[PDB]
This record gives structure tokens, sequence and C-alpha cells, in this order.
């Protein structure tokens, strides 16, 4: 009986699905897929790039941004939720093919240089290629980027360096403030007693009243049925998107459930 | 008008003064000098090492591990208050040399690799040879080496990496709580308002809290003055150091000292 | 059409393929599988492996040196023959419950630490965790453990940092050279005019000779087919094995009839 | 008798004597200092630098490159010759600070990548602040930026990584053939019977070779004495510069002179 051959890691078909360019304000752009967030943000010395998704996606995202008329040489700045595959994945390929810089929290960063490998939970069932960040960034440090922007907020649970992002963008003139934050989900983790990750459950509760309290008009989320983002509909995508109270307490109900059961 | 050349890190001589191996415990003892603490932890399958001191020390300190009857490939683990030239230094040629492994934080890792480059506040004026971490830990994460347990306590502020680390060691059969906790000062530190460490008042705070709270019986620091340790006394060493509370509380009010001034 | 899935990397069935410990001479043993060689040297001070294959025979790996009488804590170096996943797989898992160090020259580390993705020839089709090498050598580098002595002799081609070990052992005191040699195989590579490679052929060639100045008494190979090895029939395994002139002379002559058909 | 303190990396005041930017061509530019070559080259999509000297010279580059109408985010890539202190000093903050990629060679980025420490030669006495290389060059490997080719020839020696650089430009419509070449030299190194560095005369001799087969018209080197150019006397600064062959057969000379002398 031989050793067990490896498994690849496969997602939905919907997480893969092609879509154009959906214009969330001004400035802000999502360019990933029908079920995975890849926000472009067209500044006048450069564009940022906040998640890329699954790593087999970076050829997508440099078509939507050439069709934004952004050159590879004009993304400066690659901006991270958390660094998994289904988010973080083509961050390797984007940095030989763009010239652009990444920038992470402590956290955040060798989880990426590892290329997600020894996940806290995970292990290695999901691994992509690993990347260098370029530069570190604290918890409500401030990245400007052409005038726009980008103040940071950790919010760790889903993993140790979960950084939400949060910048004002113009409607036609009208301000909006816009809040990328991360995935609130805790997919099949034993949160009481992990020898990993000793004090999770505090993380988590501490990251609900961080997302509360977010500067937030519009709310957007790596996987946007977590916010009730559809990005097929297109004009109507934001139409029942939740605000930041409701997906906190929306979320936080889902982990105290999940703590009961795990103790039973 | 040339450019001006590069400084050394220089420090007082007493910081370089070797000492001989002084036991605190049935297996623990203070192999540094004078006024760096450096803890060696014999036990039945290898020994740690807590921190190393100056970079100029490893030699020293292989000295004083030769006595103890430790040779090179007995160091098994290598634990970091925080990743400074003056506490940090020879970890770099110390894993060389003994084929140690490194276990900390994520700070603390990215604060190693890059050996004390780009400080928040000390910038590239102190700069050590950089090595890398082969094991992350988190807060509350329990290291196991030969039958001791070491637990980390995240106690960031004078570097975001700043960890105290408990273990529980004999005195001739009674056992002793041991509280390695770094250091709680802030030398030439923009506490408010600091774009580099957003909310460094925040953690310090934080911090202060983290240490009065630890397990401890006896108190050791990596400046061995800020615990009242005299390590030249050699026997009353331990008599008139400080307790938790006090250490906390007396670093706590210089700090609102030194905030009040720099509201000034 | 959605985009594709990622596909695992998939080997033969033979690949993984557990065997208990063969024994080669007085102190080098195959404690790999049926067709990937991962040679272990027990010394008075401690042991060396060279290889682990698959990165999910890390487990398999660990039974066979604790058959040996090896502890975990036992393993002191991993050296490596190239960076690829059917070989290095295991590298960063061994890392972290042995406590060993590796040692391998610049062009297997930084292959090695961006976990073979970004290959010069599969790109990112054969992806494994990565891991940080420890001590980097140069060509003609010796590396002594427990008195043993490994020199390293450089033969890039197959992988630019494809590196080939010797050694003298013992067959019950009378003394034998063993020269673990790299692969001289080009599977699908592209081998004139290769913009990531231009210096393949030169390489390719310089390493025949390389291979046939070795100083070797018998011969074992990554791959034990490529020098005739049988590691199924135990006793016999060294029975056909091939000669270091002959091995480079075979592997030269496929190197020149696929160089011919490639022009074509 | 402390220990005793840390030496600071001291060069002459030449080294550090800020020059205005000289033309060398059409778009090839001398922005370092009177006795340190940092060469800058305009493309229609941006300038490429190669080299910056002392790691305190990262004002004084930007100052030049601010004269020659270049933003800091138009530095698109970072060439090294070798990674010393007084080459490759200011790379880590001009990274930072530009957002430029880095390309070197597998030896040049893992020297670059622990900081120049742990040198072959010199061990820990010339540290710099580490740096990341984003991109991996082989010999004889094409560089394209803006329409400038810039091809790689490895010249091992000085240092494993030694790197020149060959790149055809224009002197008024008349093309020109550029040559970036490493210094030759070995300051008191061991060139005999090495361990550290086993094959260093080979590769000094086959150095030698590959200097003399350079396609140059024009050479330069990171020390212009060595290639007799003249910083200061602006005009006349390439008038009794030396050929190919000259300063090969010049290094080439002092080399058997002092191996002839390290055999006594
Ligand atoms: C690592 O990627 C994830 N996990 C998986 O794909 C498998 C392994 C799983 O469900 O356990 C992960 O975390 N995600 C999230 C998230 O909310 O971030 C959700 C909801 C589930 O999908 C991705
Ligand atoms: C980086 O090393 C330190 N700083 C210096 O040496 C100079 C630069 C300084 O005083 O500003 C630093 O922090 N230390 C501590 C500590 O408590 O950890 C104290 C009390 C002061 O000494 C060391
Ligand atoms: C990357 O691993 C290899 N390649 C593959 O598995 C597929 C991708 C392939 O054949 O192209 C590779 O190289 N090997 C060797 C070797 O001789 O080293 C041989 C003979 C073939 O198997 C492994
Ligand atoms: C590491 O920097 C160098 N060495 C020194 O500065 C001291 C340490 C020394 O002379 O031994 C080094 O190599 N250089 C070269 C060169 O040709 O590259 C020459 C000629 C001498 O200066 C620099
Ligand atoms: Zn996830
Ligand atoms: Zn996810
Ligand atoms: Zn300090
Ligand atoms: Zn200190
Ligand atoms: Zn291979
Ligand atoms: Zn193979
Ligand atoms: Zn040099
Ligand atoms: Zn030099």
């Amino acid at each position: 009986a031989p050793l067990p051959q490896l498994r690849a890691y496969t997602v939905d078909a919907s997480w893969l699905q092609p879509m154009a360019p959906l214009q969330v304000a001004d400035h802000t752009w999502q360019i990933g897929t029908e079920d995975l967030t890849a926000l472009l943000v067209q500044t006048a010395e450069g564009a940022v790039l906040l998640d890329g998704g699954m790593p087999q996606m970076a050829g997508h995202l440099l078509d939507n941004m050439k069709l934004r008329g952004v050159a590879p040489q004009d993304l400066r700045l690659i901006l991270l939720s958390h660094a998994h595959a289904d988010h973080a994945g083509p961050v390797a390929e984007l940095k030989r093919r763009t010239g652009a810089h990444v920038a992470a929290n402590a956290e955040t960063a060798v989880l990426l240089a590892r290329g997600g490998s020894n996940d806290l939970h995970f292990g290695d069932g999901i691994t992509y290629p690993p990347a260098s960040a370029d530069r570190i960034i604290m918890d409500g440090e401030v990245v400007t980027v052409g005038g726009i922007a980008f103040t940071a907020h950790f919010m760790p649970g889903h993993t140790p360096g979960s950084t939400a992002w949060t910048w004002t963008d113009t409607r036609d003139g009208k301000p909006v403030r816009i809040a990328y934050a991360d995935s609130l989900s805790a997919p099949g983790y034993q949160l009481k007693g992990n020898p990993r990750y000793p004090r999770l459950i505090e993380d988590y509760k501490r990251s609900f009243a961080t997302v509360r309290a977010l500067p937030c008009d519009l709310l957007l989320t790596p996987h946007p049925g977590a916010s009730n983002w559809n990005y097929a509909v297109g004009s109507k995508a934001s139409a029942e998107a939740l605000t930041c109270n409701a997906y906190a307490d929306a979320a936080e109900k889902k982990f105290d459930a999940q703590l009961a059961r795990e103790t039973a």
C-alpha cells in the first residue's frame, strides 16, 4: 500500500468565473471573478491592487488592468486581506510581471513568505507560490498612493495577519467611505484550546468590535457573498449589501454557535 | 564637504564585561556579561538559550556553555526577548556554530530577518548580522524542550515583537516560577502620533497589564538593572530584585512622565 | 468558460512505495521508497540525511530513522542533490520536527526558498512547501559531520544548483568511495537558446566531465534506475549498478540525441 | 578586560565626495561620488540604476536622479556588480523610497539577503542593511528595460556573484558598446587552499578570460581608478581609460604576483 498522491486545491467553478471590470466608485473597480474580489484603484500616480484571488488568475487580472488603461508597469502597490491561496494566489507572478511592491503586516508577510504552507489550521493542504513583502505595515498605519490614503485595521482571527483596509473615494464628486474587510469565518477551525493559536477566541471577539467601528459607507469582502454583494448583476451588485454592524453581528452569532457545538 | 562616515554601535564597557556562569535556579544560568542577560537552561534533551546580547559575545557565550558541560551541538533552541543588537546580536553566528533553531513571533522574525535595520525608531543606526527564525510562535504558545515548558507572553511596546517568557524551574526540589520579561522602556521614542507605530501607547498600556499578571516568583530582564539585579555580587544578585507589579508600576510612571513631557 | 482548476503533482505509485532501510555500507542506508533515494548516514555525533523525496514522505523517513536508533533530535544535517519536489519535498517538515540544518549552494537555496516555484522549465507546475538553507556551500567545500567528510561537486544542468556529493565509508573495515550524483536528465527542456538558461548546454557538457572524474567506487542517484540500482531486490541492489563513466556516457548520448532532435 | 567595541566600516573621504551627474553616453550617467561608480540609464519606460555605493548615499543618489528629471517612482530596476557595502549599500533604502526591483544572480542574492554579513573573506566586518532580490538572473541572460538590453556576464572571484553588465547606447546617434565590469581584485584574500572558497583560483582565471572577450568600446568599473577613469575632470573623464584586455591583463599580473607571494 503506497503512500497517497498529493491533492490539488480545487474550488467551486464559480470562484474561477472571469468577469469584466465592475465599477464600485469613481476610482475603485472589481476585476476579479464572480465570487472572488480583486479591487483595483486608479490614481494619478499609479494603481493599487487589493487581493488577487486564486493563483491562476494573474493572466485575467492583467487583462482587466489593460482594459482600464493600466499598463503592467503602472501597478505600484499590492495590498492583501490575508495570505491565503484564494486571495493571495497570484501575488508572486504579479510581482514578476508588473514591478509592483507588496505591503503587509508581519503575520501576513511570514505566511506569504512560506507560500501559505504550514497553516495554523490547514497545514500544507493549501499551498501557493511564495512571495516576499517589501514593506511592513503596523495597525492603523496610513499608506498613501497618488493622493488616496489607505488605512489598515488589524482584525486577526481567520488568519493572524487578517487586515481590513479603509479609504475614501468619490461617487461623481460625492465622497464615499469604502471598507474592504477580511473574512470573519472559521471553517473547520478548532477554536477552544488550540495549541497553534492559544488566544484565538480573544482575537476573534476583538475583531468583531474592530469591524463594527470601521468608518464605512460601502462594505466589500474577499468573498462577496459574505457581505451580500452580487457581482453578476452588475449595476445592482451593491443592492442588498450589508452594513459593518450587520456583517459583524452575523459573523459573531455564527462564531458563538460554532463555539457552542465545539463544547459538545 | 563629503558625506559623513558610518558610526559604530558603541555601548558602555560594563555591557561587554564577561562574567562566569551565575546560577539562578537548578537549571537556569546567567552566562552573559555584567549588564547583559543571556540565560541558559540545561535539560535532559538539550539546552535552551534566551538572548545573546551584543553580536561580539558569541565566543564568550560558547565558553560558558562549555564550562557547564554543554557542547555546541547541545544547544537546541534560541529564544529572544526582542530582536535588537544588544540582545539578539550573536544569533546569526550562534546558529552557524551550534546547529540550534530559533523560535520567535512574526514581528520579531521580520525584525531579525533584516538584521535590526529599518528600525521603527532607530532606523539603520543599530544594525547587526541578520538571522532567520525557524519556528513562528503565537501569544501564549507553549514551547517544550526536555520537559521544561516555556510559555510566551506578548508584551509589545519597546519593539512590536517584545515577548516575555515564563517557565517553572526548581530550587533544590522546591519549584520556582521564573519570568524573563522584556524591557518596558521607550528611549527617545516619539510616543504620541507616530506614523510608523500608530497604536504604540495602546500597546504599551496593555503590556503593563500583561507583566503585572505574569506568573512570577523571580523576575529577570535583558538589562538586569531594570529589575534591580546585580550580576556582580554573585550570591546576592537576586537580593534587591523587584516583583512584577513593582517593575510594571515603575515603568508605567516613567512612561506617563515621558508622555507628559512630549505634550509640551 | 471558467478558468481551469489547479493540477496536483502526481507521480508513479512506485515512487511512493515505502521500503525498509537497506544497507549500502557500514554507515550509509537507503530509507526512501522503491524508486526514490533518501540516504541516511549514521555517525558518532549525529546523522546526515541526503534528500527526502516527495513531500508526503516525512512520516516514512522518520519511521526508518527510528528503526536505526536515530531520534528526531539526532538528525543534524540535510544535504540535497537538487531542490525539486520529488527530492527536496519534505525538507520543510523535516526541519520543524527534527531540529536539523540544511546545507546547499546559492542556486539550490534560492530554489528551495521559493518552494520550487518559478522553475526555469516547469514554472509553477511542481510546487512544494518552501524551506530555508542555514548554510551556503561552495564548489569543492568539505562538510564534516561526526568524522565523515562530505565533499560537494557542482554539476549544474538538471537544475542550476545540482550538486554531487562524495564521501568515504567502510565495508566491514574496507574503505569504499561513495558518490551520490544528481540526475543528468533534461525532461522536456528546451536546450538550445533558452532565455531563462542561456548557458545550459555548456553547463551540461561540463557536468558530464565532472561526474566522469568523481572519486567513486559505488554510485547512487536520486532515481535509482538512472544508475541501475534495484532497491527491491535488497541484497542484489548494487548488482548491475553502473560506474561513473558509464552513467555519464549514457546520459551524454541521450543529451546529444535530444539536442539533435531539437534542431529539427 | 572587557570585550572590544564594534568597529564601523570607514572609507577614504574621496569615496564619499558627492559629484554632479556626469554624462557617459546619450543615456548613461554617473551619479555616484568621485571614487564610487553609480550608473543611471534613462529609457522611455523608466530608469535603471547600476550600483549605489556606500549605504549613506541614498539621499545623494535621489538628488541626482531628481536633477535628471527622474522621479523616485521612475526607477524601475536596480542592477549590481557585487553585493558589497561600498557598492550595494543603499539598495535597501532605495527599494523602500523608489518602488524599484532588484535583479541579481543567486550568489549575489544570498549575499545581499544577509546584508554582506558572513563574508567569505571579511566575515562580519563589513555589514550593510539587507535587501531582497526580486528577480534571479542567469549567466548570459538578457534584461530589457525600455528598449535597452542589459546582458549579464558572470565573472566570479572578488565575490562568487560578481557580474559584469554590457549594453549598447548611443553617442549622438553613433552606437557605443559599454561594459560595466566588476572589480578583479583580491584584497587580503587567501587565494590558495581556501576552505570557504575551494575553487577560487579557477574562478579568477576564468573571469580574466571572460572580461577579455567582453563586447566593449568604453569600460567602467565600480572603482573608477581600476579602469583609469577620472570622474573629477568631467569632460576628460574617459581620456586615459583602459581597454578590456588591458584591465584584465593588469589585474591578472597582480593576481599572479599576489599568488606567488602567498606561496612564500
Ligand atoms: C483556505 O480557503 C478557505 N477554505 C477552503 O477553501 C476550504 C479548505 C475550507 O472551506 O475549509 C478559507 O479559509 N476560506 C473562506 C473565508 O471565508 O476566507 C471560506 C468561507 C472557505 O473558503 C476559503
Ligand atoms: C537599541 O538598544 C537600546 N538603545 C540604545 O542602546 C541607544 C540607541 C539609546 O539609548 O537610545 C535599547 O532600546 N535599549 C534599552 C532597553 O531597555 O531595551 C535601553 C534602556 C537603552 O539601551 C538599549
Ligand atoms: C520535476 O520532477 C521530474 N519531472 C517530472 O516528474 C515531470 C514533470 C517530467 O517528467 O517532466 C524531474 O526533473 N525528474 C527527473 C530527474 O531525472 O530528475 C526525471 C527523470 C523525471 O521525473 C522527475
Ligand atoms: C569590501 O570593500 C573593499 N574592501 C575594503 O574596503 C577593505 C576591507 C580592504 O581593502 O580590505 C573591497 O573588496 N573593495 C575593493 C574592490 O576592488 O572591490 C577594493 C580595491 C578595496 O576596497 C573595497
Ligand atoms: Zn482563507
Ligand atoms: Zn477564503
Ligand atoms: Zn532595545
Ligand atoms: Zn536594550
Ligand atoms: Zn528534478
Ligand atoms: Zn527527479
Ligand atoms: Zn568589494
Ligand atoms: Zn569595493
